[PDB]
């Protein structure tokens, strides 16, 4: 699209409509973009000394990108609630994007006095990496997505990436991608950039919780017909004499019943409690946390494989890195106290996946014989096994929406671990930069790189609309399901509202599983 | 319809489907019908002495009728919840009824031993008073409607009615309707009786609560332009000297602001509190309760005109007869203690209708002058006034569904007072009786009325399906609405479930207003 | 009650705002809400036209009806006019009932 200077390049679309089966969440926000790295690509690396587990090598670019991989960039409390309360599941189908009403300003810091003014002509160029030839950054839970609250103006993030490294230094194989080596489209004012995408058949996120659970799944009333090993030894006057007898598992017997499927896999996490007291006093934050390691650098295992966060009656506990944790609007960056964060809870799964903090089961160790007692041992890490079945990490309104499946020789069940939809070809990276403006050059020629540009930034609005599909409920469940509600009682502030000084804020994390489906 | 003896006259339909705009609740239950008044019509009257406010005269009939004027005869907790959580309103549209698989048994109490057996031939006759020529009983909140819970078998109520009376005695004008003077259709087994109805344009029951309220309705930011009387007298050195000055109502001024509409009407009720303590000790149950009176008999004013049950912070109180009160499954018939009942609460209205227990406003009494102070007085009964606006009593799952608008020269806004839909021509009364079976007659003729019949009753199932329309939500409300949920925490029994001895039970009354619409 | 026409769906609310203008942002990224905008306001004209219907008089009333007139006598200022310093002003409230119909 194209037009004039006194012509709005696009209108403001920010609705949300439900169609019974679909529902489209349109949404627009105003943004701003500075000139990063003063227009140059800069090489960047870990700090020489820095622990090995923390080295790196890569580049930062003068390019800034766009991102809305956060559910709340599309759903509004209320809306989300609608969804989350009457749908067995849902998934994204297609999207449409558009930047417009772009405007380029140029600040002038003459002595003790700045003065911003329109640089009409100068441009901002955009380009979408629709061929995925660029290090996909999104999906890395970074923060600089869209504001949950419309009215909020925002700054565009700067693109940076990482290649290979042998400590703080580069290794040859590492590649250096240059963003100008693409065909950016250049916008001036009166210019807009639209583009549209279509998702790929993915599974509806399961937005329901299970009423039955693996173990308790058969019918009480009837005993099976298969037998199991009831007792081993037997009374012989005073002493026992080994004599194995078997029984037919019934209701009273349950624990012993024969089955057909196994809980999901696991990778044991340390348990910490919301109650300061209980927790051993010391620094096992890193030392005790569950991790894995590549090329000799141990990394953390955050968002561990999807597994319930606490047994019955222990909402007080949680994994050291088995859950998602968001900050309460305002919460500072580092070492903030428990009271400043919102920890997610995944009890809803218990029913199928193991509890993060407790071992999977316990396999037998030795082979018993008359002169040898029967061994056994608990298992803290069980990789996928036939017959296992499980549930993936719920979603949360202010959580990630999707993530790119890495291009590898092999993947195994790609639901992104941080939760979300695992996409092979996700929404392409959208980039934006401000074509430089060489400030006054010298009369006599010089072949040096230009270094003195006009100080200036851009701004303008952006809009994103997405169509989601739904799987409606359908249970013959007689008694009421659970629903997500807002507290009745009076409060000094409404949840998901602007305070007295107009600061919007999300009180709690809102999950997705409320409706109840049987297993 | 018709067929054979070994042929089910109908199947069992008991589903419930939602179509986005409609939703059909089908429902079938098994029933039983005895032979009332041993087959005769009996004249009936108050007990000679009995307080005048309690006299009456009328008849009881050998006929039993059918009734489902209770929302839970169609909605199942869950279902109801669906409705009640995502709909600005709804109303009934049409219905279809069918009796079938009728079966007539005949008990034999030979000495110390009864023995029931099939009287194949004998019949049960049904007939619907589709011309409303019979005293419409339904709508009178009687109890003998359908079981909320399907699996429950039930007994059919007996038809009785009331005419005029001058104390315990009849007055001529009083009519005596005879049920045989209709064309009953006679069913034998293999016979079924279907019939269908269509409702009449009625208003969707408002199933939402108001976010604004009459008083607080204008915009804070701006002061009006109309002036009101700020002060009357004025400082004159030591003494005041009358000097009326006026102000322009603003935010701080609010109470004084000029408006455009008035709260609904009222009829003051006594306030009682759920807290035994507070309540004055004595018997003002009748003496103090709000009532009205015709032909010299004071009757009670139950379900008073629709008006909020308590101001902010007083959920502890309520009208003496301004609310609906249901029994907790089991609760005996008389003088049962507060702990045995469930009292409905209509706070949701506060916003438009007056509070039942507190006066409407206060009008001025006298005309003031120098030598006369300004009078004033509170008003406890305000009949409809121009500009008044209000809300009708909510509904409640186990509440009435509708009621017949009395045939009179004049009605005023017919939403039935007990709540529900006011119908001009409501679902016709359906009646049923068992054609008598003269037990063995004497060889020699006698012209006396037959008095010795075969002892026998009937049974068989009945089905009722109804189509309701809906008005879906549609508010730009950002923050979450309130929804109806079931408690998370463990409990010995699930709500709306059968206990250990299979006794279904409704824990609490469930209203209808949860979703929030602005005023 | 304040008088007027009672409408079920009255003339819809018309709103207007000035899309914000982020004044100069910092070179290094920050995910905070933008708080420094360009100071600016808007202006321009607006127009509203409305069509009203009428019910004309029709009485066999012989003698003159009452009408609303402006005072004959001289005055320092005309009613519904700008004073000496150009300040328009409505002298009195003007009602609507003048013409006389029988009950």
């Amino acid at each position: 699209g194209a037009d004039g200077v006194g012509n709005s390049s696009g209108n403001w679309h920010c609705d949300s409509t439900w169609m019974g089966d679909r529902v489209i969440t349109t949404s627009t926000r105003t943004w701003a973009l500075p000139t990063y790295n003063n227009h140059l690509y800069k090489q960047i690396s870990s700090q020489s000394g820095a622990s090995n587990d923390n080295h790196y090598f890569g580049y930062s670019t003068p390019w800034g990108y766009f991102d809305f991989n956060r559910f709340h960039c599309h759903f509004s409390p209320r809306d989300w609630q609608r969804l989350i309360n009457n749908n067995w599941g849902f998934r994204p189908k297609r999207l449409n994007f558009k930047l417009f009403n772009i405007q380029v300003k140029e600040v002038t810091q003459n002595d003790g006095t700045t003065t911003i003014a329109n640089n009409l002509t100068s441009t901002v160029q955009v380009f979408t990496d629709s061929e995925y030839q660029l290090p996909y950054v999104l999906g890395s839970a970074h923060q600089g997505c869209l504001p949950p609250f419309p009215a909020d103006v925002f700054m565009v993030p700067q693109y940076g990436y990482l290649t290979l490294n042998n400590g703080s230094q580069a290794v040859g194989r590492s590649s250096f991608y240059c963003l100008e080596y693409f065909p950016s489209q250049m916008l001036r004012t009166g210019n807009n950039f639209t583009f549209s995408y279509t998702f790929e058949d993915v599974p509806f996120h399961s937005s329901y919780a299970h009423s039955q659970s693996l173990d308790r799944l058969m019918n009480p009333l009837i005993d099976q017909y298969l037998y199991y090993l009831s007792r081993t030894n037997t009374p012989s006057g005073t002493t026992t004499q080994s004599r194995l007898q078997f029984s037919q598992a019934g209701a009273s017997d349950i624990r012993d019943q024969s089955r057909n499927w196994l809980p999901g896999p696991c990778y044991r996490q340390q348990r910490v409690s919301k109650t300061s007291a209980d927790n051993n006093n010391s620094e096992y934050s890193w030392t005790g946390a569950t991790k894995y390691h590549l090329n000799g650098r141990d990394s953390l295992v955050n968002p561990g494989p999807a597994m319930a966060s606490h047994k019955d009656d222990e909402e007080k506990f949680f994994p050291q890195s088995g859950v998602l944790i968001f900050g309460k609007q305002g919460s500072e960056k580092t070492n903030v106290d428990i009271e400043k964060v919102m920890i997610t809870d995944e009890e809803e799964i218990r029913t199928t996946n193991p509890v993060a903090t407790e071992q999977y089961g316990s396999v037998s160790t030795n082979l018993q014989r008359g002169n040898r007692q029967a061994a056994t041992a608990d298992v803290n890490t069980q990789g996928v096994l036939p017959g296992m079945v499980w549930q993936d990490r719920d979603v949360y309104l202010q959580g990630p929406i999707w993530a790119k499946i890495p291009h590898t020789d092999g993947h195994f069940h790609p639901s992104p671990l941080m939760g979300g939809f695992g996409l092979k070809h996700p929404p392409p990276q959208i980039l934006i930069k401000n074509t430089p403006v060489p400030a006054n050059p010298s009369t006599t020629f010089s072949a040096a790189k230009f270094a003195s540009f006009i100080t200036q930034y851009s701004t303008g609005q952006v809009s994103v609309e997405i169509e989601w599909e739904l799987q409606k409920e359908n249970s013959k469940r007689w008694n009421p399901e659970i629903q997500y509600t807002s507290n009745y009682n009076k409060s000094v502030n409404v949840d998901f509202t602007v305070d007295t000084n107009g600061v919007y804020s999300e009180p709690r994390p809102i999950g997705t599983r409320y409706l109840t489906r049987n297993l």
